[PDB]
């Protein structure tokens, strides 16, 4: 399983490119911070995510999302050599 | 929501630490490795995720896994580089 569920706002406005194939993708990063329950106490939790929207279907979307925007993304992790990446899925608005 | 589920292989043995107040939580890393769709191709994915088990609840879970135990964890993660902050924990 891989599968990363995560809210926060819009700290980088998308940059987009088309691959050389035809593939849209966009990049941003997303600022999650919340009060998490862990083991009884309350701890914050704070991530800035980069997040990649790569493929045709989901790139409408993207042109709403600006800095500032409250999203939820729905996606899997992936990580390059120590960097993380979120690739969204599905990207629900507000 | 900050969700995160994840399976993997053990690649650091878990250890069993304490704050500076004193409060017992353990510590281990999980190497995840999958393939996904993605834009209608398969790309392969991999992390390597330090994740924090701080429920005492989780303890005897957590000394029955070794380095190539697999596993799948769900919990929140948070920025201090990413850790996983544990929940549940699935042999």
């Amino acid at each position: 399983t891989n599968r990363l569920v995560l809210s926060g706002t819009v700290c980088r406005a998308p940059l987009r490119k088309v691959s050389p194939s035809g593939i849209p993708h966009c990049q941003f990063v997303l600022e999650h911070r919340s009060v998490q329950e862990e083991a009884g106490f309350h701890r914050q939790a704070w991530c800035q995510m980069p997040v990649i929207v790569a493929g045709h279907e989901n790139q409408a979307i993207t042109h709403s999302i600006t800095v500032g925007s409250r999203i939820t993304v729905q996606g899997f992790i992936s990580c390059h050599k120590s960097k993380m990446v979120l690739h969204a899925e599905q990207i629900e608005l507000i």
